[PDB]
């Protein structure tokens, strides 16, 4: 079966608390990313579509490696991340870059998709559409 999707607990963008068991009983769209990489804002607009809508069975998150890597700090994420007109995407905070390293990310965008008992379910590297998503989501329990 479908290996476990390594925990976290992290800090969001906006002062929440994020744990991934938690949402055990929802499927999980997982993305890693960073501000520098082209490919990764690319990809983002098609996300805050992907968030609108409103019937999903599964919750997004994302997450950076503020300091670290090129990324910016905290202090100015959540500022740079609304002036390029992003919205409603959720980012989480992986401080000492220990989410990165759990789950072996070597390249950014990835992207992990998780079935709601936690298993991983597909994983991509760079591009995914919405419709790819949701159908791979289809398949899951």
């Amino acid at each position: 079966v479908g290996k476990d999707a390594p925990d976290f607990t992290l800090q969001s963008m906006d002062g929440k608390e994020v744990k991934l068991s938690d949402f055990k009983g929802k499927k999980v769209y997982l993305k890693f990313w960073a501000s520098w990489c082209g490919p990764c804002k690319k990809s983002m607009p098609e996300l805050m579509e992907l968030a609108a809508k409103p019937d999903r069975d599964f919750e997004i998150l994302t997450v950076i490696a503020p300091g670290i890597q090129g990324e910016k700090t905290v202090e100015q994420f959540p500022q740079w991340f609304q002036e390029q007109g992003y919205k409603d995407i959720p980012v989480l905070y992986d401080t000492k870059a220990t989410t990165f390293q759990a789950y072996q990310i070597r390249s950014i965008p990835t992207e992990y998709l998780i079935d709601s008992q936690g298993k991983i379910g597909k994983i991509q590297f760079g591009a995914i559409s919405n419709a790819d998503a949701e159908a791979a989501f289809k398949e899951m329990n």
